């Protein structure tokens, strides 16, 4: 089919390494957006600060939030799961590693746990899950570990966002920088990597764009733009 | 002799439809990067402030919620929290069934912000009387924002001062409003952008010849310029 939509990650994809947004990605996604392609921003962080990027940098598209799990278009917040069984398992963490943290976000997230990768393995994390038997999964992006239900991730948080878009998510062209990524991947019609990207992202991208971190997001925007005739 | 700059976000370092403006952030980097640090200032959330901080690049502390939410180094610090203001919102829905609030109520905690859209300052104001409830309603033209008496941006750049352990008249403020006159009380230094009211630009120090983001980015050098660091 075609491309209506691009969804792009925030971090390390239109940012400096210093999470800073990169001037060179801001103009893309203005120029992107001036050429009738919604950009659909895509992030670990909160569905706040998600918002808050759509309305600085100007993105006009839904963006997609804590993993997938949070959503927000128009002023509408909506959450594709809630909390319970990561109560159970942040108690025995803190009973049985009290130097174990979590994110300052937490009061603002509703859909996944977010623990401090500094002060407890992911290891850990899923020998607990394992054993008080719950119904999660622990990411370990590199930078934070994520704690969420099975069927909460990028892709999923994607094809809820295409619906509000009146688009198919086929019809979604997805640039990323990480492993999880590879759930956006799946569900999106067009795979872009931006440079720094692990091995595992950029073997199953369609194109990995030449720079990394934020001159590369804006080159897998004009990538996409040109390969699909908007530019 | 100023060693920070406070500053609002929306009117001062963006364009007038909130998208933040490239030569804003260019000065506040270049400001950064000498040595002095950014506070924004904010009647939005705590939250909107903490992304702001780290997608434009400040490392002060952020003042948000019209100084009744202060966040650094990933702690953040409430000065009120909200009662009264859920008994007159009780009051209002009752009233005037077309009223609404701010979707980002949720995340909020020491201020309710009604949509102006829906009903006037002037009507929540009788209510707040006639309830005799101990809360005032501000109008920032964007929305209305109804708050303890002793929560304003002034006290929240002191706050903020502390965190960052300098003297709030250490600090140089950059305002578009009419709410900018509590901060440039405590401050040390004052500019106003070029849109602001007269009520504003008559306390000021310098007005900056352009409006908006380009204000924003006039006034940062001015002070960087002023007072000895460019």
């Amino acid at each position: 089919m075609k491309i209506k939509a691009i969804s792009i990650d925030i971090d390390g994809t239109i940012t400096y390494p210093n999470r800073m947004i990169h001037e060179k990605a801001l103009e893309a996604i203005r120029r992107a957006e001036s050429l009738g392609i919604p950009i659909m921003l895509v992030t670990g962080n909160t569905v706040q600060f998600a918002e808050a990027a759509s309305i600085l940098i100007g993105t006009s598209g839904p963006v997609v939030a804590e993993d997938g799990g949070a959503i927000s278009y128009k002023k509408k917040r909506i959450f594709l799961a809630s909390m319970d069984e990561e109560w159970i398992l942040w108690n025995e963490i803190r009973k049985r590693f009290p130097n174990a943290r979590t994110s300052y976000t937490m009061p603002d997230r509703r859909a996944g746990l977010v623990i401090m990768r500094e002060t407890i393995n992911v290891e850990t994390v899923r020998e607990i899950i394992n054993e008080l038997n719950l119904n999660l999964v622990a990411v370990d992006s590199g930078f934070a570990i994520h704690v969420k239900k099975p069927w909460i991730n990028k892709g999923s948080g994607i094809e809820k966002a295409s619906e509000f878009l009146g688009i198919k998510p086929k019809e979604v062209a997805h640039v990323g920088d990480g492993e999880n990524d590879l759930d956006a991947f799946k569900v999106v019609g067009y795979k872009v990597a931006v440079a720094q990207a692990p091995k595992i992202l950029k073997e199953n991208a369609d194109y990995v764009t030449k720079k990394e971190y934020g001159e590369g997001g804006a080159e897998a925007i004009y990538h996409i733009l040109e390969k699909f005739g908007y530019l």
